[PDB]
């Protein structure tokens, strides 16, 4: 009789990871309570750039303090965008499913970096420092977060805990719905800052499940340029699988 290699969803999570050649953790919250997946499990508790993450704070930030509103349409004014898909009239909405960035400095502009300042003290987001680049402190420091304190911070989102109006929560959410099948919808915000050096990569949100319950993750791992972006989508997708989570 031969020894069989028995796979539970903690080994089988580590080994993703593995298979991609990098180093990443999965951090899960539902019930207020948190478990850790990957290979890497001391990313959870690292602190890295929120990069295009932060877009979440940012949009809670421009409502809530009347910056723009889920109806203003921002507009394309004619510059080179790193895009084409970019390269139109659009929401705060559709910029946030698009992440298109110019729309964002649009907004972190408007708050001012006083205003910022104040509010990402406020909420206590990461180090909630933003020194004095009011366009960029997201992706280049100083501001930087840990997977654990995304996940805290999108499942608040979720169940419209945050210290912000419940009505400004509710948009803010709607706009990061990416998929609804058989009764559960996943939302979540991707992020991938490739100046810092290692690169990072971001995928955090949360599942509703069909009788409502809500399981929040913030996936973050190592990213290298030769990877599709499409890599956090499958290493998260298949871990939720796994989870028994979808
Ligand atoms: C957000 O994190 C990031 C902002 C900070 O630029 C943003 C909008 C860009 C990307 S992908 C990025 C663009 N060019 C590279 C690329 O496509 N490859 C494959 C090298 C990486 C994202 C994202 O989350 O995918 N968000």
């Amino acid at each position: 009789t031969p020894s069989q290699i028995v796979q539970g969803h903690n080994q089988v999570i580590h080994q993703y990871f593995d298979e991609k050649n990098t180093s990443g953790v999965l951090v899960i919250q539902t019930d207020k309570k948190i478990n850790l997946y990957g290979n890497a499990l001391s990313r959870a508790n690292t602190e890295y750039v929120p990069a295009s993450t932060f877009k979440m704070l940012n949009a809670l930030i421009g409502l809530e303090n009347q910056k723009t509103d889920i109806n203003e349409i921002f507009k394309w004014k004619g510059e080179k965008r790193s895009f084409t898909a970019w390269e139109k009239d659009m929401t705060l909405g559709e910029a946030m499913k698009l992440s298109a960035v110019p729309v964002y400095q649009e907004l972190a502009r408007r708050i001012g970096l006083d205003l910022m300042q104040k509010e990402v003290k406020r909420i206590g987001f990461g180090n909630a420092e933003i020194g004095q680049q009011v366009d960029n402190f997201w992706l280049v420091g100083p501001l930087k977060v840990t997977p654990i304190q995304e996940v805290e911070f999108v499942s608040q989102l979720a169940h419209t805990q945050l210290p912000f109006s419940e009505k400004v929560q509710a948009n803010v959410k709607n706009m990061l719905l990416l998929e609804e099948s058989n009764g559960y919808k996943i939302f979540g915000k991707t992020g991938w800052a490739m100046d810092i050096k290692p690169q990072v990569g971001w995928l955090t949100g949360w599942v509703e499940q069909p009788d409502g319950k809500i399981v929040a993750f913030a996936l973050n791992m190592e990213m290298r340029s030769e990877m599709p972006a499409s890599i956090r989508n499958e290493l998260l997708m298949k871990s939720l699988k796994q989870l028994n989570i979808i």
